[PDB]
């Protein structure tokens, strides 16, 4: 079967859109909210 017991890094997480394994679920939630991107419908540049 396929269960894991196999990577040695201690990284439960992974960013699914850039590639940066976190191993505190929170240390991940916190970077996505980066990727988000500022955005303004208008004249609002970030
Ligand atoms: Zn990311």
């Amino acid at each position: 079967g396929s269960s894991g017991s196999s990577g040695t890094g201690e990284k439960p997480y992974k960013c699914s859109d850039c590639g940066k394994a976190f191993t505190r679920k929170s240390g991940l939630h916190i970077h996505q909210q980066s990727h988000t991107g500022e955005r303004h419908s208008g004249p609002s540049s970030g």
